[PDB]
């Protein structure tokens, strides 16, 4: 099955590394309610006391309201940097 029906969006939050921690977590649990289903979340460490971590993510649908406030969850954890969210998995700027 073929996935066109569950928009590719992959969320990079660039946070401490003890936030890193809650916060892949919290996407985890966040993704799996909001109807958003996971590819899987790129960790690396980019910076100094940072790490990106980025979440590719599929979601079914499609509601912003509802992505955007997920990242603006995962930008409420003590620690980040910054967040943004960009469609395509493989950050596809067409």
């Amino acid at each position: 099955v073929e996935d066109e029906g569950l928009q590719p969006y992959q969320v990079r939050v660039i946070c401490r590394p003890k936030a890193e921690t809650y916060v892949r977590a919290h996407i985890v649990q966040r993704t799996s309610s909001n109807d958003i289903t996971l590819r899987g979340i790129r960790t690396g460490p980019a910076g100094d006391d940072n790490i990106t971590l980025t979440a590719h993510l599929l979601m079914v649908g499609h509601t912003p309201a509802k992505l955007e406030r997920l990242v603006a969850e995962l930008s409420l954890q003590p620690g980040v940097y910054a967040v943004h969210w960009y469609a395509g998995e493989h950050a596809q700027a067409e």
